[PDB]
């Protein structure tokens, strides 16, 4: 019987082949060069090809390249080849529910992971690094947007909002193994960096939505700022009726505990994210699933494990997805070839800045020198806000149909994409890397 | 903590409540009143509600109530109220695909579980009550359609094949616990009558369609017949081949060797039947599926328990689905009043020759008197076959635009939808019932 290499390779050729014609024998048309269901399937596939070579086969030599990369390229090379794209065209519709149910299934693992006892003692500090480098980084971008970039102050501000918010889909998926190994778990630093990663978007949207009313002048900034707060009440409220909520009715005398439990805290968590962005208060369906996760996680004292290792599962079939979309989105026909070297410039200097004011944030919480450096340089990773709300800006400025503000838009948007291709790879290195030096792993 | 009656009962609630309302978020409007997936999701509640209740709560003093009524019947109400039909449509494309996979998965329960020894020594058997009382039926039942009903020859032989093909969702589902029990094993009852489901069906289509033909003076009787050959030349040389390529490929020294086996075997079945029915060569699926099954478990010698139990779960999942919307096709403006009470007479006689002819077939293979009894009861159930080509009579006489042959076209109707109402209710409590009595259990 045929075994060995030949066979395993043989397995896995069927199965692509397969999950396209079963999914074109019932679909039809749509499973079809030029068709939705057709850009969904070999986007995963080539994400997940992208992935394998670039860590593993093409460059292992350097320190390991991670899996990010070689996603977000294999993306980038679909959108721009017009023989490859023509016959790839995923609908936005289809593109946005991907990545919010990629970013739902990243909160509930972040959620089911904070310590309890270490939140307690570490709540200032997650206050401040969550909102301390952000708004520092806000200011010094505009403060280079007006002068490298020439944009003015409104348009400044909008790019540092947009430059701000960090991303919890680079950070939670690495330090999640730091705490499996237990490197730093005796002082909270990996619960530090997944509880922290909430209030920074809310802040950023806020930041980057009244700013972007008053480049345009609609609306009234009253609103837009309280609305920020108004995320944060509703999302705390619902979430806090709904921790305790799945925390006790799934009871330990049930036959299909587990498959009715993982079911209600992704369930609900999908509900808390698409219902928010529907009704019109974006970013709260992060706060609540963030709060809902972990409360649930505070009755499942220990019967929490088998819940987070089937939503690991499920976040392993939508990493690719999540980060191959993302590179697709990244054209280049909205960048400009006469600003790309000061458009490092400010995502350069600015990245100089937030590993600055991030000591300065932790420099008083009891952390030796090392650990102050992991966080310093884990809080980089900039990959799923800057897409999701980069090209918001350009888009309703050629609604107004103006001339000037499409000049600013783009330089925003190379800001935008510039920051998750130069930060986000080097960010996962030194994660993974600096981890085991820097932090003192349990004995 | 609350726990008891009341927990289990609030847990489910918000499952439902739940299911609806993820789906509502990503999909919008198509999951509200008057859409597709609201007709699935509803439809999928109401069959199981209504299994529930006649089976458990409502009758069950007399011999229990099968689900199989309960869900036919929930299909049936949903249908024909028009307050709660207008706000309940799927359309057909969906409807026809769900009762596919339906059917895939049940044949590869039925080919997982036929005996390689047993059927060695029963294939006469097999072919006899295959072909044996479909064709007696056929003709005892076109002898009636003429005399008690009116119509002529030509509809009276499509009348015959569209009621007298068996149905597998209901004997299989029945003789696979029987088979766990070990009720009949020892001689091969329980295989023997899942085995011979694949000829009547190649039989029956092909014997309405070269009759459908005639009817309509439109093709030739040439390819007609000659496409049943061709059926299971294809449906055996494709099954054969893949039946082999499964039984090696996935190799003992592999790590998700469950998982990937019950695609495989499910993926090619639904692929089979899907590519089989869009090139024109349907009921070469059924026969495809039960073959590359068989032999794949043939491999499979103990390692074939584990596939089964997942696809034993898949279809509790689609038992409801399946059975309900059978029951959503029939409705009350198809069926004539003028003529109910004959039109049982040709199913309620033709029933009786069955039965007879299907004593016959089996009277000379060993079996005792008893086992050719269960054998002669067994072989009625018909809910399928009849909902799939009931209509389609009909559907192209109005094409047509003829007069009388509408006339025709409901009668047949009314019998291809009596037969399923009056014989697979009954027939899966003979088969339930009378099992144990009849049958040897094995020591
Ligand atoms: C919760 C209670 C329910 C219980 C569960 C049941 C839930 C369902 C679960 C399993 C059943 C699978 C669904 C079968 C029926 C849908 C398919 C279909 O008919 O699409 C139709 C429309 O489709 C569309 O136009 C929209 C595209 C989405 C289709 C469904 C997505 C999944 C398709 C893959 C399924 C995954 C495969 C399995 C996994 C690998 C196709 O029609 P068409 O596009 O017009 O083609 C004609 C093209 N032409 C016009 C150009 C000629
Ligand atoms: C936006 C998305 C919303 C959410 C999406 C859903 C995501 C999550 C959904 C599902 C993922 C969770 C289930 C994973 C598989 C089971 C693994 C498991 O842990 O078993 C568990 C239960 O399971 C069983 O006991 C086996 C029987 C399961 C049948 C229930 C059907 C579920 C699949 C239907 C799928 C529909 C398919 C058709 C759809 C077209 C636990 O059993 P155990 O491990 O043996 O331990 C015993 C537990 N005990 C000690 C407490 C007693
Ligand atoms: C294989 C490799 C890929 C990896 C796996 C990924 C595969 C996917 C797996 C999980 C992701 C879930 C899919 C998210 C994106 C699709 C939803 C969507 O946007 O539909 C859009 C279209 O949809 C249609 O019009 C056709 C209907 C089928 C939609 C998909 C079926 C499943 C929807 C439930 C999903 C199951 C929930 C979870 C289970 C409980 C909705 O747009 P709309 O209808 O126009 O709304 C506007 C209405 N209006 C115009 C009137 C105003
Ligand atoms: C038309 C339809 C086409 C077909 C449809 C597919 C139907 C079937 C599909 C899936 C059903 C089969 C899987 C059921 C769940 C596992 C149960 C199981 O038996 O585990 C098995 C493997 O599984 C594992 O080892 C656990 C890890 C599974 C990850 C693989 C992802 C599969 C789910 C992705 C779903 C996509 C979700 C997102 C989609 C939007 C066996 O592990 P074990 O029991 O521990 O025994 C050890 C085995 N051993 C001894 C040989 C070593
Ligand atoms: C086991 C692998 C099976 C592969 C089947 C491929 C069938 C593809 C047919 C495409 C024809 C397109 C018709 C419109
Ligand atoms: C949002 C999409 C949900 C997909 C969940 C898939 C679950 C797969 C894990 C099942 C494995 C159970 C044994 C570990
Ligand atoms: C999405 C359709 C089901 C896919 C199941 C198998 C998942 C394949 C990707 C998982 C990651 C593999 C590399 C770690
Ligand atoms: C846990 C149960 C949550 C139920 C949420 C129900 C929300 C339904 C809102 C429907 C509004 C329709 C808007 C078009
Ligand atoms: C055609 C639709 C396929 C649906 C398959 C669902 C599989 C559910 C069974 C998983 C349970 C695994 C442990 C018994
Ligand atoms: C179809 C959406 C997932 C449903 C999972 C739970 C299955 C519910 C029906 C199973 C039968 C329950 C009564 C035996
Ligand atoms: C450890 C051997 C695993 C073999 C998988 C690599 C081959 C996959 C081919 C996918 C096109
Ligand atoms: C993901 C593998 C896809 C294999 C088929 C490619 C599309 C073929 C369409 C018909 C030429
Ligand atoms: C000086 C012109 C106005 C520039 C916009 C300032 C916005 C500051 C942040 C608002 C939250
Ligand atoms: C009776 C089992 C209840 C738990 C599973 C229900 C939801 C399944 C996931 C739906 C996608
Ligand atoms: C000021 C009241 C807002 C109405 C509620 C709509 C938003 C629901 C948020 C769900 C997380
Ligand atoms: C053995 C107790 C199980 C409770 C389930 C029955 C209540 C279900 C309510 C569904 C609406
Ligand atoms: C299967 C339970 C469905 C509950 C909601 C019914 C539809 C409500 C639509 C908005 C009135
Ligand atoms: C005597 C008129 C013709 C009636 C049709 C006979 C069909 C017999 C079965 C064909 C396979
Ligand atoms: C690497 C796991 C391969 C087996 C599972 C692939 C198919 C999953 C089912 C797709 C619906
Ligand atoms: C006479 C040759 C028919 C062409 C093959 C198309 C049918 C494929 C059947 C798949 C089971
Ligand atoms: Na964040
Ligand atoms: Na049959």
């Amino acid at each position: 019987p045929p075994h060995g290499l030949l066979d395993r390779v043989i397995t896995n050729v069927t199965i692509i082949v397969l999950l396209w014609a079963v999914v074109w024998s019932i679909t039809g048309s749509e499973c079809l060069p030029g068709g939705n269901l057709f850009g969904i399937i070999i986007l995963f596939y080539c994400a997940i090809i992208g992935g394998k070579l670039l860590g593993l086969i093409k460059l292992p030599t350097l320190p390991p390249l991670p899996s990010l990369l070689g996603m977000l390229l294999a993306g980038f090379l679909i959108r721009n080849i017009p023989v490859i794209n023509d016959n790839v065209q995923i609908k936005h519709k289809w593109s946005s529910s991907l990545r919010s149910i990629a970013l739902s299934i990243i909160l509930v693992r972040a959620g089911l992971g904070l310590d309890s006892k270490a939140l307690k003692k570490l709540k200032g500090v997650c206050v401040r690094l969550s909102m301390g480098p952000c708004i520092v980084e806000a200011c010094t971008s505009a403060l280079l947007a007006h002068y490298l970039l020439g944009l003015p102050w409104q348009w400044g501000f909008i790019l540092g909002f947009v430059l701000g918010a960090v991303s919890p889909a680079v950070v939670v998926p690495s330090m999640l193994l730091l705490q499996g190994g237990g490197y730093g778990v005796e002082k909270g630093v990996p619960t530090l960096l997944m509880a922290a990663g909430s209030f920074d978007d809310i802040l950023a949207i806020t930041g980057f939505n009244t700013c972007l009313g008053i480049a345009f002048s609609t609306g009234s900034t009253v609103f837009n700022v309280l609305r920020g707060v108004l995320e944060v009440v509703i999302g705390v409220a619902t979430g806090s009726v709904l921790g305790f909520f799945i925390q006790y009715f799934p009871s330990r005398d049930q036959d299909k505990l587990v498959c009715k439990r993982t079911f209600l805290v992704l369930g609900l968590s999908v509900l808390a994210v698409f219902s928010s962005v529907h009704f019109g208060f974006p970013g709260s369906g992060g706060l609540c699933t963030l709060v809902m996760a972990f409360l649930a996680g505070m009755g499942w004292t220990s019967e929490k494990a088998e819940v987070e290792k089937i939503i690991a599962v499920a976040w392993d079939i939508f990493q690719p997805l999540l980060f191959g979309l993302i590179g697709a989105e990244v054209s280049i026909a909205s960048l400009r070839p006469e600003t790309v070297g000061l458009c490092v410039a400010t995502v350069g200097i600015a990245v100089l800045i937030r590993i600055l004011t991030t000591f300065l944030m932790v420099c008083f919480a009891g952390f030796n020198l090392k650990e102050k450096i992991f966080i310093s340089f884990a809080w980089l990773p900039k990959a799923t806000v800057q897409a999701a709300i980069g090209s918001v800006a350009l888009d309703t400025a050629r609604s107004h149909g103006e001339k000037q503000l499409e000049d600013y838009g783009m330089d925003v948007l190379t800001v935008a994409f510039l920051s998750i291709l130069i930060t986000a790879p080097i960010g996962s290195l030194l994660i993974g890397l600096l981890g085991p030096r820097l932090l003192q792993k349990v004995e």
